[PDB]
């Protein structure tokens, strides 16, 4: 019963990240600063590259990360997960009543033991307008 | 092996759901009537509030409310799942061949032990026109 | 600790899928081509109606569904998945930095035990073009 690793953060402007996201754009977030929501095991772990998958845990992994930013309700909020040569996306169009977006995946991550390439890597932006007034959630879970 | 709680219902004109579902707002849905589809121990219940959780399950949660009604095929479906002070959005545009929307998440809960606090809300709508022919399905299961 | 079942496929050009995915339509995937990326036990396996459900694996199913296509950068991909009477959609505004989408659900499947009804279908499209350098990955875990 449970996970064996997992690793929750709240990510903000106060927590780690960029004073501001700017708009169009998806540079990869670095984590080291973020705030740990919840941490279990320790196969998964932040970091200045994103959160890093410890040696030896190939497996399946639940992953999901949010964002509101509640004075940006125009344009698409895009989003994107990395782990290796893959890539995962998803656009959510904004408006006052969803002004943000959610990713949420389930994959298989293959470690090689080389800590640069086994971490999984996180971004988004507003494509119409920078976000300087975020709240961000990154939750990864191996579940098997 | 498998989850301590879970709970799926299907929500709709027929169990428990609003006559119409107004468009271009979020007002909470009332669980209560909701057909449960399938339980899982005692942690998460229905009720007039959303889902509640019990006091002590603190934890990670996956949870995932899905719509379809498809004689609106026009604008963007709306959800948002709440818990506590967060707040989970995504927009979905419409059309015959996706007429609804998804969200899908994994988020941690702190349960405080306060039945009114410690509740999962959720909402949707369509932003141009109201449902009245909805298949709503929404499930959480508390993976650790 | 750890998944029952499970299943992870990667789907292109090269590994079973159709030379070409057709514009805003939707054809459920023959998936006997998939490349087996993971497996975990016997209950989900792959096949041309789609994934399998094996007799007696009635429960709760942690399921998701990537593209990207980056030549195809304009107008939706939508994105469906079928299990028996129900069927779930999500559409995500395609781009350059979003070039295809992405729908992750959690459900409850009720097995039968006839092979022919017990199979998650899966399939998505870009409503404005043809689907020609996709990848395209679909993983399904039992998870109680």
């Amino acid at each position: 019963g449970g996970v064996t690793d997992a690793l929750s953060l709240m990510y903000s402007t106060s927590t780690g990240g960029p004073a501001s996201i700017a708009a169009n754009a998806l540079t990869d977030f670095d984590l080291s600063g973020a705030l740990t929501v919840n941490s279990v095991g320790t196969g998964l772990t932040k970091s200045a590259a994103g959160i890093q998958l410890a040696a030896g845990k190939s497996g399946l992994y639940q992953i999901t990360m949010t964002v509101k930013n509640n004075t940006v309700t125009t344009g698409n909020y895009l989003l994107r997960v990395k782990y290796g040569s893959s890539d995962f996306v998803v656009a959510c169009p904004a408006s006052s009543l969803t002004a943000g977006g959610t990713i949420s995946l389930l994959i298989y991550c293959n470690v090689l033991g080389v800590v640069s390439l086994d971490v999984l890597k996180f971004s988004l932006c507003n494509d119409g307008a920078a976000l300087s007034n975020y709240i961000i959630n990154i939750t990864a879970a191996k579940i098997n």
